[PDB]
């Protein structure tokens, strides 16, 4: 469920994530940043809201939502979004809409590291975060 | 100019580095794998910032900053600080608050190679770091 996302993560490994900001419009200076920074993730609760704080040399962002709710979001490359977040069994799902179209996150727990699926149509990342 | 210390530099030598982490306050597991690791620093100066990416097999950091500014950093070894970093001639001099304590880290180029002298107190530890 949620508990077992709420920790301090690290991202450690990033696969496909240059074509991933390709597809999604992102411009060459920013996947040069894109490509280097190593995010720090923080996801808490407070209350039943989640709480997504990244840190990261390029830009920190924060986001609350909660679970099934529609909430607008700013992206880091300025993508104005409507994006909600829910639970599909033991992972969380982030759905962002813009512009008429969708890409989507999972956020899962495997082998102790946080594991993120990042998919807009047939471009794929899969980014990998441990445990700080 | 902070442009001397725009490289890749990765650390040859550590004087002392064990007696000042000690001094620090550095837990024993911490201080036992700074004594091996010789870590890679990639200094930048992006846009009106100063970007410091560090990378070794204990853990990576990164911090962005504008010199003069005071800004929140998350020391290797766990401390939460209050730091600025700026130019002290041709040196670059970062400051550390954390629990009404302080040290500080003087960055020289000297001989082509990047110096940095650590302080505690009466505890001094240089490391010096030749360009990739
Ligand atoms: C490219 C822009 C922003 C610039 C990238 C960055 C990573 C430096 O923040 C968008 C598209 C998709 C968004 C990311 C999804 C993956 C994560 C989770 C985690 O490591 C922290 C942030 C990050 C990289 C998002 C940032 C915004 C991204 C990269
Ligand atoms: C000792 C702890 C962290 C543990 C050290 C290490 C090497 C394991 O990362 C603090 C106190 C002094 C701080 C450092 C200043 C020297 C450098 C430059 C470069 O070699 C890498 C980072 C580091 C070691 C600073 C951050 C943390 C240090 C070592």
């Amino acid at each position: 469920m949620v508990e077992a996302f709420c920790a301090t993560w690290k991202l450690t490994n990033s696969q496909n994530f240059d074509e991933y900001m390709k597809a999604l419009g992102v411009g060459f200076a920013t996947r040069q940043v894109g490509n280097v920074t190593k995010p720090t993730v923080i996801i808490s609760q407070e209350g039943d809201k989640v709480v997504i704080r990244t840190l990261s040399t390029f830009k920190n962002t924060e986001i609350s939502f909660q679970l099934g709710e529609e909430f607008d979001e700013t992206t880091a490359d300025d993508r104005n979004c409507k994006s909600v977040v829910s639970l599909d069994g033991d992972k969380l799902v982030h759905i962002q809409k813009w512009d008429g179209k969708e890409t989507n996150f999972v956020r899962e727990i495997k082998d102790g590291k946080m594991v993120m699926t990042l998919t807009f149509g047939d471009v794929v990342a899969v980014r990998h975060y441990e445990k700080a």
